[PDB]
C-alpha cells in the first residue's frame, strides 16, 4: 500500500497508567490521573482557542498544580521534576511493536503526531524502544496549536506531501480522530484503558475500531 | 459606575456538586463528577475547533455514558434523564444573592452568558431564584461555537453595545476568563470548591479574585470605579 498511518503517541502507544504511582502518592488516589489528564487536554484546547501557546509539557505541570491545590495536596519542584520524568518515558503498550510490525509488512507507512514538543534525544519513543518504526516524527509545535485544531492536521498532509484520503489518524482518543476526520482523513480508534469512543450525533465514528492494536491493525490491513 | 459584569453560570453561580448523588450511584463513587465535567468541557472545546456543535447537554449525556463506559458502569436511559434533570436544576450557592444584590446596588449592570442552550420556562437561574438579578441571559447556542471561542466573547459585547473595557468575565473557571481578557475584557475569579487558579507563563491572570461571591464582590466595588 501507500496508505499513510498517523499514531498519537501519548495514551495511543505509550501507557499513561505508568503515571499512576505518582499520583497515588502525592493524591492518596491514583484515580486522580483521570481528572488531571482531562483538565491537561481542556487547557492546551483553550489556550489554542485564545491565540495562546506554551508547550505541552509546561500546561501539564501548571494542571498538575492546580489539581493539586483543588485536592488540597503539597507539591515540591521533585514532584513536578518526577512528572516530567514519568510524563517522558512512558512505556510502549506490549501490542503495540507486533502490530506496527505487520503494519509495515502489509505496505502501510507509518508516522507520529503528538500534542508534546520536540526533546533531546532520546525522546519517549526511542526510550520505549518504539521510534525506528517510524519515517517521521510530527509534533504540534511547528502549528503553534493543539490538536485538534485544523492547522496540526494539515501541515501534516502538507508535510508528508499526501491527499487527506491517503492518511489515517490513530489514536485511543475521539476527540483527535475527529479533528483528523474534519480533514477528510480517516480516523482509526483504539480501545486503551479507560478510552471508550464518544458517540453523539452528527459527530463522525472511527472508520475502523480495534480493542487493541493488533485487531486495529487487522481492520486496516482487511481494508484491502 | 457603569461596568458591566457577565457571570459564567453553570459551576460559578449554581452549584455543580448537587450532581454528586447520581455519580455516587452510578459509579459507586462521587469524584467521579471531577472526570466528567473535565472531559465534558474537553469536547465542547474540540467541537468548537472542528466546526462541528450540538447543544451541551447533549454532549453532556454521551461524555457521561462515554465516561460509564470507560469505569464498565452500567447507565440506562432513566440515569440520562435524570443527568438531564440535575443538570436543569442546580442550587444557587447561598454567597450568591448577597453578592448580586451588594453588586446591583453598587450600580453594576448584571448579565449571565453559559455555554448551555436556552430552555423552556422556567429556565436554572429562575428555578433557583436568582434569574431577576440580571438584565440579559445570554448563551453560546446561536454562534453554535462555545467557550473559549473568541466569537463569544465579541457577539456578547456586540449585543450589549458595549466595549471590552467595560466588561467583565466572572467564572470559577480560568479557562473561561482567559477567553474574555483575551478579548479586552476584564476578568474576575471566584473560587468555589475544587476550583483554583491556573497559574502558567505567558497567560494572563484574573483582575479580581475572591475565595468566594462576597470577597469578589469587595474587590469588584472596591476598584470599579469607572
Amino acid at each position: 500500500r501507500s496508505g499513510i498511518l498517523v499514531f498519537d503517541v501519548n495514551e495511543t502507544l505509550l501507557d499513561l497508567t505508568s503515571l499512576s504511582p505518582l499520583f497515588e502518592r502525592v493524591f492518596g488516589d491514583a484515580k486522580v490521573l483521570r481528572e488531571w489528564f482531562p483538565e491537561l487536554i481542556l487547557y492546551s484546547q483553550t489556550l489554542t482557542l485564545t491565540g495562546l501557546y506554551r508547550p505541552f509539557g509546561e500546561i501539564a505541570a501548571a494542571v498538575f498544580e492546580m489539581v493539586a491545590a483543588n485536592h488540597q495536596a503539597k507539591v515540591t519542584p521533585d514532584d513536578i521534576a518526577e512528572l516530567k520524568t514519568r510524563l517522558t518515558s512512558m512505556p510502549a503498550y506490549p501490542d503495540v511493536a507486533p502490530a506496527l510490525t505487520r503494519l509495515q509488512d502489509a505496505g502501510f507507512r507509518l508516522v507520529t503526531l503528538t500534542n508534546s514538543a520536540p526533546s533531546p534525544a532520546p525522546s519517549p519513543l526511542e526510550k520505549a524502544g518504539i521510534a525506528s518504526f517510524f519515517e517521521a516524527h510530527l509534533t504540534v509545535h511547528s502549528s503553534q496549536r493543539f490538536k485538534p485544531h485544523p492547522s496540526v492536521y494539515d501541515s501534516t498532509a502538507e508535510t508528508l506531501g499526501a491527499k487527506p484520503e491517503e492518511l489515517c489518524m490513530i489514536a485511543c482518543n475521539i476527540w483527535d480522530t475527529i479533528g483528523a476526520q474534519a480533514r477528510g482523513w480517516r480516523g482509526g480508534f483504539v480501545a486503551r484503558p479507560h478510552n471508550t469512543p464518544l458517540t453523539l450525533a452528527e459527530v463522525p465514528q472511527p472508520d475502523f475500531i480495534g480493542r487493541d492494536m493488533g485487531e486495529l491493525a487487522d481492520q486496516l490491513i482487511a481494508s484491502l
